[PDB]
């Protein structure tokens, strides 16, 4: 069980991305990702939104959002989660 | 493309709810989700989590978040949608 920044880290890491480049493929600024991961900002849904469809997250929608997978259709927890 | 505000729309509408009827299954406060459907408000991420995590709103998450479905897996669009 993760809390949204636990879970941001945890998808990040996953995908051996520092913040920075998180910063540089979301558009998102750093000081604002560095909120999000500290738990100090809650991200509203439109910015979740542009988190989640950088590529390399979009597996992880379903997990991140609900908590649950379906690896069939390519959706699946972050690796370091160590989901189930 | 649709907003957040008229996704939540066509999601409730396509399950046939009012909007009373997804406030009290969801536990959103009728208001909160009458300023999320006119774009007065938006959702900070853990209630769309809340929302999405309601038992026939889960199906439209992929769609919801990323504007990509899977039905092999039951990721679906909302019917009102129109998708593709
Ligand atoms: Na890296
Ligand atoms: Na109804």
């Amino acid at each position: 069980s993760n809390t949204i920044s636990e879970k941001i880290v945890l998808m990040r890491k996953s995908e051996y991305l520092s913040r920075q480049q998180l910063a540089d493929l979301t558009g998102v600024p750093y000081g604002t990702l560095s909120y999000y991961e500290s738990g100090r900002s809650t991200p509203p849904t439109d910015v979740m939104m542009n988190i989640l469809q950088t590529p390399q997250f979009t597996k992880y929608t379903l997990w991140f959002m609900t908590n649950q997978i379906a690896p069939e259709s390519g959706q699946i927890a972050p690796a370091l989660a160590h989901f189930g």
